[PDB]
């Protein structure tokens, strides 16, 4: 059956790649994406933003939402070769409006320098350098192509000239959760140019072992932070769920191995098996603390695993609160329950696997 | 009869010309446009846009509402000789409220250029330069003779350089009604200097023809993206009536093949053939979605295409809800229902049609 | 008797400069600007407009505020020669608080000129140069002698320039009732040096009687725009009542042609003959349309053609509603019905005529 | 007894200097204005105004505010031996703040000047040229003795310049209550240094009896204005009680002559003697009409002439509508009735007699 | 446990023993640490969003984060598993106290363009002791230069004034802000050896000749060198601060006076279970003026080891403010006074001043 307030089956959202067809929700969400002059978010290449204005998308977090919409845009790709060419489109405006100041402004604001790409920063420049290898992957366009190169240097450089494994966000912040974005970036690289950027990746996953995980758990830490050593001694499920996901492309045996230790530390199921939601740290009932994204985020991994079980208690808790509607074969919520709400919920619908977009045909 | 909340019979707006003299309602539009200090649209040549202000009209739309206004104008000075100095007057006007930065400053803003005609654009410089057009013909002045033959030269260049027919609006955004207005401004230019930039019509409507209209629906899509090939796979009502409106005044066969198709696809008919209503897109029961301007666009056709019937079902859905009163001789409405709301009304009811502009008898 | 909501009795306000004294009310009215420290309209020459912020006075209408208040001070030195050295003391006030930006700014803010005086903006600069003029009437004083030359002749030299007679406001805007302002600065200017200036009011009435006015309804169009030679073809009641007022200070036979078919046009008795109010056009029988000053400006004419009944009219359909009080020997109204309400019926109830002002005795 | 809603009797105000205390009410004052850290009026130096912006001061009367506390603190100063520290601690905050350019400023935005000091003025340089000596009497510190000199010479060389006696605070407005407070700065000034600046005094107080006051009512007129030889035809409480309570400390004869008329005119007793209210104007029966201060003034002038009736009278008036309440040992009122009300009962309460100050014995 | 408290006054007392702080602190370190942007210490930037969301003042900012500092010092040496986390903390408490939203009040009433070129110790005086305990916590020599020119100008200009110790706005003198700045100078001469600490003699004679009632163990709300007024008011909080302080460096004096500083000031009452502190004289009310006495208070009540008033004055203080845990992070509906979650961590965590000076190297 179809749960009430759902919009398709798990069955329906994890047969659109076999079936060669997007579901009609996810090509209502592509209407959403696409349609009205001026106020949609894929509507111009311009430094417009009226569909985040619209949202009241806090400005530091635009760039997380075009960057999910990017990766669902490349599964779609890969889904139905009829949308692939309008995903690549898609692609090349998110890129776009990626490089626009409204988007990296906040590294100048708050002083840390007036290039949001020379050093640290890796919360932007890991998602850019990543949207640039997936515009090319899905094109075949050479648009990007040295802003790419000259990018991917920088962090490879940056890796390399690093005491510890990564690159830092803010000055003296490491987090997991962005650096896992900016070594996919290089796998992605490689896979275009037959370079060997990735190989940084083995010396990375044996350093995120050491301090920034707690293994029993399949957890981890909030951050850790170079200068003074220390690790926030708080598990955080949206970085985990998020990390696990984009590592299980690169290093599947990696994420199998803490996928089930996750789920007993941070899954809560209820409503007799139909329903899940997800805490955010340790020592509390309390689901979706802090930013309020770990059981958005848990879609995303549940998908990433290939867990329906999983994807279809979370969506069932997620999507019916939110009251979705098709109004002009366009979809809305009237409740959002977080941030990045409809940017979640469609990357999680569409996901392929970040494994299968490296390996994405040409056109 | 005459239905409640009209102010004036189908017969009489489509009379106006025959009868040499505008309907009392008409004439308090020109009034609303033309009467009060400071605050009218049509108060003066300054870069003073108080009257839009009032009405909350979004920025990327007043160019758009100022064309219209003159669109509607060029009908009046056709259908009443006592009211043709006016209309050139109001005319004058609008090119010079339309080259004011608050009008075409978007352009900078998105940061794709500090001129507004030298490259792209046609959704600006379209309007822009059949308007110059249309100010020649209703006064005979030679005022911006100079700059229609400077606009008029880099839109033929860029039509001849461009590998699809046509020009781009935003970079890498082509969209068929905003074409519509930049070869209509051809025919107006051909009309007054004998030239025969026209020819390049015959290209356009093959082109429009092949990739960019579903002919069994007579629907054109939402827009085309020549660096991707991408066509957006949803049709779209307000882009395929303001086609075909235009078209219709450069080759009337082409408009009279589709707007019986157009009809079946998009218009509702209601409450015992006294209304009716447009959807905006396909698989979808609900009107007026996306832009919200497919009823008054086609309202437009109708009368570009005289089609009485469509015409007073149209104006009966639009006019009575948006509250209509003359007070001391000048038209407001209390509840618009869409952006663009009195120009829309105003350009449909003293619509000569685009034919009859382009053979516009000199003063 | 005394009309209920009235003050003081028609009689009263004709009687005053025989009686050599101001009623009761227009000596409160003299205190409401005057008496508080920082708040009163004439407290200091300074650019301070906080009398003005309070009555909510839009910025484009103060400098017709100082104005309308300067022509009602220099009556008020002829009714009382006890309160003749005050009436120079606030006109000093005057002249300087209309030459601050707050006053003349908005010529700069639409993009017309640094100068509000050096060319065009006869709106401004016809009011400035008549207040210069009864300033030195009223005190003999030659404090702005030098400006007052400077501005006459660039006045009088514009006049000489133009192909047709006046000077524009905005560019390419004609209106009557600034141009009959402009004029009678020029008599007040010849009155003071036995200069001729004047003498280029023959072509002026000439120009105004062929193409601006309607003579068998004794009414002004709206405008005149001279590029094009189209004056905008309504009828205005304020246009006229004003231009009437003032142009009997020139020609007199003028004005008394065209009065008693003005009130034909425009006047409608009421309430049994003891009320009137003012169409502001044709094709309407709402009163006090547009800017909403007709029945006011009328107040002002009937004073200046000596129609007592008339002013008692229009007195009573206008002062009752605006509630007046007096508290602490000064007048209020709690509701003004209209913008300049204040100073226009203060400038009625004590208007001595354009032609007495000319003649005014020296100190 | 003690009325209700009064904190203390008229006998306790009149016996401090005897007792050599303040009343416990006059020191829950010296609290509010010292007590908490940023937002007490004396808190520091600085070109902070959080006491004003919190009592919502308009700019204009800030000088006001903070020259009412100098003088309400120079008797203070005299009443208790053990507060004139703090009294001449107060009084270099009063001098520095009345020095930012938030106080004198109001000179500058009008247009006057860019220097507060070297010309016109008086309304602020008047008072603070009283405060700069009274700082010096209670303090011996010879800190500001160099401005104090400067500004000295300034008054007494612009009073030698002026055909009239005296000097104006904006151009051309000439105010006695002004007048009177640079010239009572002239006699500490002389006090201080041996000097006979006070000689100009006998010229000034001729001058004031001729054209500025109403000899039968007692009363000065509101202002005079010598370009205009204009003097606003209506007598002020206000201006009038300021003026006798200064001047009776100069040549108390002449304040002696004119207060028993002052009181007739103006004063109104009520609640069968119990209270009194004042007011501004003639022809009026409204207390406290115009700047709304004849009450507070007058309970000044009351305590200047040791009229302790009429003293209990205001007091009685004043003070329990504004339901004052002392919390944590420091006075504030829920509903001020007046602009400048704390400061003018706090004067009030205290104040020695101007004549005390100028003989105050050194510390 | 009372209703509306989160863990025992034996619990708070006992942390430093048990090498745990408790859930609650936990809680309250989490709010400071846990979420992305809007928690207090995300990052080094000038980034002030936890302050904005608390509508914190301007002028109270610089105290706010001075007093998370004084806070972390302690967490450093209850639990040395959360002594790198305090680090770190510290470092970026550092960072946003030297930008100008913090400052720019110095700048904004005249007084100058550089908050630490002379005066201002009310600032400078705060931000020395923050330099210092960031060291002692990490050992990093991070701000060691600014540190040494910090301790070399507020030495200077002690040396150079004719009263003892450095006025905050100029001619103002408040002791509870010397206090800070004289703890400043043991805490760098614990670091480096040196005998700043000296100038402490002499500071602490001249504050019991004027600027204390010495029988009712209370100190002045104000001193004025150019006139030499003292404000004739006495002030709780300034007492309480300068008594906390103090007793870091000459516990004999804190002791001499906290007995009749409790006599004048403070109010048992709800028959010996709550404590309220009276600001000034003359009155029966609470928390008059800023309203920070009961809090501040509540330090001193730590600092001098009085468990019973500790218990009394957080029975007035946190059951009011009606105090919530959600997913494991601390937070106040009624936050009571400014500076609030700032101050109820500072005294549950309290080790001394005299323990922060002689804490452990790493």
């Amino acid at each position: 059956e179809l749960p009430p307030g759902r919009l398709a089956t798990t069955e329906d959202y994890f047969a659109q790649q076999a079936k060669q067809a997007v579901t009609p929700d996810v090509m209502a969400q592509l209407a959403y994406m696409n349609y009205i002059d001026f106020i949609s978010p894929f509507y111009s290449r311009g430094c417009s933003f009226e569909a985040w204005e619209l949202k009241h998308t806090p400005q530091r977090v635009i760039k997380y939402s075009i960057a999910f919409y990017a990766y669902g845009l490349a599964s779609v790709a890969l889904i139905d070769p009829k949308l692939r060419a309008l995903a690549g489109h898609d692609l090349d405006i998110a890129v776009s409006k990626m490089k626009c100041k409204r988007v990296w402004g906040d590294w100048e604001e708050d002083g840390f320098g007036t290039d949001p790409i020379e050093k640290e920063n890796i919360m932007y420049k890991g998602h850019l350098n990543l949207m640039y290898g997936l515009y090319q992957l899905v094109t075949g366009s050479r648009r990007y192509e040295a802003e790419h190169a000259h990018l991917t240097r920088i962090i490879h450089d940056e890796i390399a000239a690093n005491p510890f494994a990564g690159i830092v966000s803010e000055p003296d912040n490491y987090f997991v959760q962005c650096n896992s974005v900016a070594y996919l970036s290089l796998w992605v690289y490689d896979r275009l140019h037959g370079t060997d950027y990735r190989a940084a990746t083995r010396a990375w996953l044996d350093f995120i072992q050491k301090d920034l995980i707690d293994p029993e758990r399949g957890a981890f830490y909030l951050s850790y932070h170079p200068e003074s050593g220390a690790v926030k001694p708080w598990i955080s499920a949206y970085t985990t769920a998020w990390t696990l996901a984009m590592v299980h492309g690169m290093d599947p045996a990696f994420s199998e191995r803490y996928y089930p230790r996750f789920k007993q530390t941070f899954v809560e199921v209820y409503d007799e098996g139909r329903k899940a939601r997800v805490r955010e740290t340790a020592g509390t009932d309390d689901a979706d603390g802090g930013v309020g994204l770990a059981s958005a985020f848990t879609l995303l991994l549940a998908r990433e695993m290939g867990d329906q079980q999983l994807f279809d208690q979370l969506l069932n808790h997620l999507e019916p609160p939110a009251k979705p509607s098709i109004v002009s074969a366009s979809l809305r919520y009237e409740h959002p329950g977080s941030l990045l709400f409809d940017e979640l919920l469609f990357l999680a619908k569409v996901h392929a696997g970040f494994g299968a977009l490296l390996r994405m045909p040409p056109p």
